[PDB]
């Protein structure tokens, strides 16, 4: 019965990012990060790695409430997601930043999670456009994976072996709540990768995943 | 009822025991609501800090009205808004500080006995009152009463674009001697003058790591 | 004791604020305090009174300014003595240390207990039994002593630690650890006046990130 989304609070003059109250579908209070800069601002933040601060190796249990900080690196909660993008529609925007600095992104017209019942399964619209390129689409209708909830498409354990959380299908060709490994990195496929970015083998130094009202 | 009981600057809160520097809310003469860095820290603490560069994960090469309504993070670094600054120093008297810290520690700083400016329609015209001390040096008294610029809105004495020759946003004149909305080219640059550049401090061709401008009533 | 809302932050965590940040508590007999809650560290649930991160803060302060804090919410602070008292007297909090090294390389010490008196009684340290750490206890030393300052000296050495060390902290003999410290960056040739756990890195060597907090036992 007042702001709902980060877009209710740019209209109403609030002009800097930072972190805000809203009130979700039911009326709870959620305080959330606000990103009132990119892309004419508004967009509710619900993944952010930064520095490498926050462990994103969890369980489900884990990613389901949310963990991490305020002051740095956070996944939002997978209850909060839900919460966030159940009814009407989000566009989805996907910020990444290399360690040179150079900003690449993805948006796309749509995306929600399903409720716990339905593993927090993706869905996901069409990719608008991105200098990161589009490696998203392809893990649209998946179940949401961890270490100690194997949901993906693999006959092993995909967030073992990525070392992630993600919408894993055989397995993946995103990862972003994968290891933070600097950069280049010989490992396969285990870092804060965007396949159609910087590819399988560089992990980001910026990596933000955010929602607006569409 | 908050605006008659609720703090209308840094130092209302610093005197009601704030005495870590971070995020609050004040009222602004009109009782809007604005949420501003204070500084409790510092130098007696009380001041409502408006600019802040740390890190260089904020673009400040704006255009007019991004300025005029204030763009960043409360995480990191920012410009408060013309429109803010207005209506933190449109009324009584307030001193102003500058606090510079290069890229091997050195902290350094200058302070003005007053600091105002004027609004959208007089374009941010800067009020600056005598420079105090300061081992960062005077490098804003040349720039008293020089409207505000930005790279779409050129208000400087330059016959060509200051906010664009030196990639920034200032009350350029022709054109400066500080330049601390610049580029964060991260200590010595080879470019002329275009970075967070203090002219008597570390020159035309060093951009320092911190830069931070801030309020407190005189 | 206070009824009508949180008290530490344990409690915020058990009613769902899981992201790390500031939030206000009411202290026992109940006055509000914005405090920095860690709710991801070893459970979660930590209030943090100390903070050390970039070196952008003056650690070297005097007496006064010790007992009302200093430092920012947006990284280096001291919450205060009187606060650290009011948070801790009693009780049984536990205490935690966190460090991290310039590779990051993560290690921290627990105490089953922690308070410090109020300033009539030189915020006293009280420690109880070193529980676990894989940094090794440097705070036991310091159990039973005062807190001093640069314009306070209340130690043992027939010098001033705090002078010497340069910081505040229960001083005796002088140090075993000096938290309180010089942000001296990494390894250093200065002797033990750094942020310095002598179990950990030793007297030559400052962390990069420096926490201490505590969480109801
Ligand atoms: C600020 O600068 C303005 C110019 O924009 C000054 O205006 C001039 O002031 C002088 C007297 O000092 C007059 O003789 C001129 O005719 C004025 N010119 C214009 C264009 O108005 C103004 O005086 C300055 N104000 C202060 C406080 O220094
Ligand atoms: C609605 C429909 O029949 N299409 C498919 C369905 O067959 C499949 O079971 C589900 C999950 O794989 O994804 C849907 O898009
Ligand atoms: O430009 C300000 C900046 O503030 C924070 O860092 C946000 O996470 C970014 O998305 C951006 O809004
Ligand atoms: O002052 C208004 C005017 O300012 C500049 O020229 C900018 O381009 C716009 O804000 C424009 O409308
Ligand atoms: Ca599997
Ligand atoms: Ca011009
Ligand atoms: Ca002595």
């Amino acid at each position: 019965t007042g702001p709902r989304t980060c877009k209710d609070l740019l209209d109403r003059g609030h002009f800097l990012s930072g972190w805000h109250t809203i009130y979700l579908p039911d009326c709870r209070p959620l305080t959330v990060l606000c990103d009132m800069d990119t892309d004419g601002g508004g967009w509710t933040v619900f993944q952010r790695r930064v520095d490498g601060s926050v462990d994103f190796y969890r369980d489900w249990a884990t990613y389901k409430q949310g963990f991490g900080s305020r002051l740095g690196e956070f996944w939002l909660g997978n209850d909060n997601i839900h919460a966030l993008t159940a009814q009407g529609t989000s566009e989805l925007r996907t910020d990444l930043v290399d360690f040179e600095d150079n900003y690449q992104f993805a948006k796309y017209r749509s995306f929600k999670v399903a409720d716990e019942a339905e593993k927090y399964n993706l869905v996901l619209g069409a990719f608008v456009e991105g200098s990161a390129g589009d490696s998203l689409t392809f893990h649209n209708n998946q179940s949401f994976s961890t270490k100690d909830q194997d949901n993906d498409l693999n006959t092993g354990n995909c967030a073992v072996m990525f070392q992630g959380a993600w919408w894993y299908k055989n397995c993946h060709t995103s990862n972003l709540n994968g290891r933070y490994l600097r950069g280049t990195h010989g490992s396969f496929a285990n870092g804060i990768n965007w396949k159609s970015g910087k590819g399988y083998n560089y992990s980001y130094k910026v990596s933000e995943m955010k929602v607006r009202p569409a």
